[PDB]
């Protein structure tokens, strides 16, 4: 037991936890910047947690441990002059011009400013910011004028990938974050997740846009611009109208996408559906053959890069599906022509993803038949916010519609995927009716679900047991391999995600601020939205899905052979041999 003292406040506790978790706990305001995810920056701290505890002096509330006999102030004069002090400090290094930035809205910083009336010593205000910017991804930006140091990046990226792709660099005696050796993130072991830019609390991380490239699309007379959502999207944009958390918006994202003018509304759980059709076969063919195994999912673009990057043997063992988002943007371009007359050439495909590593699969110069991209523009959960904010469509009141059934129907196996073990159990829902010639009504696995890194299941397929893992992150990945979990048994089927959580966690999705955080399970309550649609479909297996049945029928034939195999399924150059890299 201990006996503190907060603001005049006597508690007694056998608690070993920080002053700032203590205060939070027993809803004593005492502010933070740096600290997020358990750290803070220990080498440059910001010390807005700052607090006084008698006999010692300042400290920071986030990283010192409460001790019995402890007396501590959180709102004196001395100590509210020192934060305001520090916030003034980084005002001198930032570009403080809210109305273009696109974190205005939901900015960190600017509400500790707000709160303590800071103000710049000497404004920043760099007349050109070329040499602050770095554009040069597919996925990322940098944008260095409003980067206040914090290395909130640094440490997500350790903590999510366990690459450290995201580092300090000493730029000519100048401290930023960059990639090693200040090279473009796409060249570097970076997975391109942007679990760094979701905890960035300022605009100097951002996802590479594809506005202009959708915007151009919408305005070009010949252009037929298809627009598709990923999973997660439904589940998550409302945050950003103030709807709250946990809101199923599907029907007002469709109207919203038809005041913005595209001409076709798509969804990309079709596109799980077909992956699935796919990926079912191929595990089939592998069962039924007795190898080779295991075969791992080659749907999260994050997961790929890793698997280059780290674990190249592998990409010999990843399913040739392609990707909901790049399946569906293969038949955009192939049958959906061959119903509608279109000209492929002016069929242009846009998706709405809640990923960024999305827009760099979506930009991989193989991703094409015929000079036609498969995906010709990616835009996060975020960029639709905006377009739609930008065109003043009033989101929150709008009434629902549907979408167009042909690429459009979805199944409730395809409305799980953006949750961790969604991918695996709408896999196993086909792959157990295939192999066993049935159409069996136990379908849930629940056990492949929630929020552990790593699940581990064993399920009978006609008559023989098989183990399948859930990875859960790209660092529960690194974990799984370097401690030789995938030698302990014989794994048949592994599905994995880089972002822990599974999609509805990917870094073009909403911020959410770090008291909603801890209020919240962002997580658990927006793959609850999913769950719900897949509870109350009437169909919940991907092969039941209609508008894909007639697909498949009339126009692709067979899945996993033929044709389908010719144009729906993709294998990752650098599964080969190739020297130097
Ligand atoms: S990052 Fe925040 S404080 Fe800085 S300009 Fe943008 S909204 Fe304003
Ligand atoms: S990019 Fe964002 S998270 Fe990273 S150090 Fe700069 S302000 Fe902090
Ligand atoms: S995109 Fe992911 S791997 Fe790359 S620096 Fe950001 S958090 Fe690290
Ligand atoms: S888990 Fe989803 S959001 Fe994250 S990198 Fe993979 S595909 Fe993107
Ligand atoms: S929030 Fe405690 S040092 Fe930054
Ligand atoms: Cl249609
Ligand atoms: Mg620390
Ligand atoms: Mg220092
Ligand atoms: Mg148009
Ligand atoms: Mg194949």
């Amino acid at each position: 037991m201990k006996t503190i003292i907060i603001n005049g406040v006597q508690f007694n506790t056998d608690e070993d936890t920080t002053i700032l978790k203590f205060a939070r706990d027993n809803n004593i305001d005492i502010s933070a910047l740096c600290f997020l995810n358990n750290c803070n920056n220990d080498i440059n701290k910001c010390e807005i947690c700052t607090v006084e505890v008698e006999g010692t002096g300042l400290v920071t509330a986030c990283d010192t441990l409460i001790e019995d006999g402890m007396i501590i102030n959180t709102n004196s004069d001395a100590v509210n002059e020192k934060i305001k002090s520090r916030i003034s400090q980084l005002l001198d290094i930032h570009e403080f011009k809210c109305g273009p930035c696109n974190r205005r809205e939901n900015c960190e910083f600017l509400k500790l400013v707000i709160k303590y009336k800071a103000r710049a010593s000497k404004p920043f205000l760099p007349k050109d910011k070329t040499e602050y910017v770095d554009e040069r991804s597919k996925s990322l930006t940098v944008d260095r004028t409003k980067c206040l140091l914090c290395g909130r990046c640094v440490n997500a990226c350790g903590k999510n990938t366990e690459t450290y792709a995201m580092k300090f660099l000493n730029k000519n005696g100048k401290t930023i974050i960059g990639a090693e050796d200040e090279k473009c993130f796409d060249d570097t072991n970076c997975l391109l997740c942007g679990q760094c830019i979701i905890a960035c609390p300022v605009a100097a991380l951002s996802e590479k846009s594809h506005m202009d490239r959708v915007k151009n699309a919408l305005n070009a007379p010949e252009k037929h611009v298809i627009v598709a959502m990923a999973p997660s999207v439904r589940a998550s944009i409302g945050e950003l109208f103030n709807m709250g958390f946990g809101v199923d918006v599907t029907g007002k994202i469709y109207t919203a996408l038809r005041q913005l003018g595209f001409d076709k509304i798509f969804d990309i759980n079709f596109g799980a559906d077909m992956t699935i059709m796919e990926e079912a076969t191929e595990l089939v063919q592998r069962i039924e053959n007795n190898g080779p195994f295991p075969m791992f999912t080659s749907c999260c673009p994050g997961w790929v890069r890793q698997a280059e990057n780290y674990y190249p043997e592998l990409l010999n063992n990843l399913s040739s599906a392609k990707s909901p988002q790049q399946i569906f943007g293969t038949a955009s371009k192939t049958y959906y022509p061959s119903i509608s007359g279109l000209d492929p050439k002016n069929v242009f495909t846009v998706t709405v993803m809640p990923c960024t590593s999305k827009k760099f699969e979506a930009d991989r110069p193989q991703m094409e038949k015929d000079g036609l991209r498969d995906i010709d523009a990616v835009i996060t959960t975020r960029e639709l916010a905006k377009m739609i904010k930008d065109a003043k469509i009033p989101f929150a009141k709008l009434e629902d519609s549907e979408a167009d059934p042909a690429m459009g129907e979805y199944s409730g196996a395809g409305a799980i995927f953006g949750a961790t073990g969604g991918v695996m159990e709408a896999a196993l829902r086909s792959a157990k009716d295939f192999a066993e010639n049935a159409e069996l009504e136990d379908i849930e696995y629940k056990q492949v679900r929630g929020l552990n890194g790593i699940k581990e299941a064993e399920v009978e397929i006609n008559n023989n047991k098989y183990n399948v893992a859930v990875i859960n992150g790209a660092s529960n990945l690194f974990k799984f391999m370097k401690s030789g979990m995938i030698n302990e048994k014989q794994y048949h089927f592994i599905e994995v995600m880089a972002c822990h959580g599974g999609c509805v966690n990917g870094g073009g999705q909403p911020h959410v601020n770090p008291k909603d955080l801890e209020k919240v399970d962002i997580k658990k309550v927006r793959a609850s939205v999913l769950y719900n649609q897949d509870e109350h479909l009437s169909k919940r297996k991907s092969h039941e899905n209609t508008a894909l049945v007639k697909m498949y029928q009339n126009y692709f034939g067979k899945p996993g052979e033929g044709r389908a195999h010719e144009i729906l399924h993709f294998k990752y150059k650098k599964s080969a041999w190739s020297h130097p890299q």
